[PDB]
């Protein structure tokens, strides 16, 4: 019922950066799964297309000074 998706990413480290994505999204809306692929500069999400979707990750990546490219 929620669709799974991965983007490309401009600067997600692990050490203090995987965290700074993932544990905001839980407190965000419209997304209900996620996980990083730092080993390719990528982020995976699974989102429920009822309200907010890519937005959730745009707010979150831009609120850290980084760039995203979701297909």
């Amino acid at each position: 019922p929620l669709k799974t998706q991965q983007m490309q990413v401009g600067g997600m480290d692990c050490t203090s950066c995987k965290l700074k994505i993932e544990g905001s999204l839980e407190r965000l809306k419209g997304v209900a799964e996620a996980s990083v692929t730092v080993a390719t500069g990528r982020l995976t999400v699974t989102y429920d297309p009822k309200q907010v979707s890519e937005i959730t990750i745009q707010e979150r990546i831009a609120a850290l000074g980084y760039t995203l490219a979701e297909p």
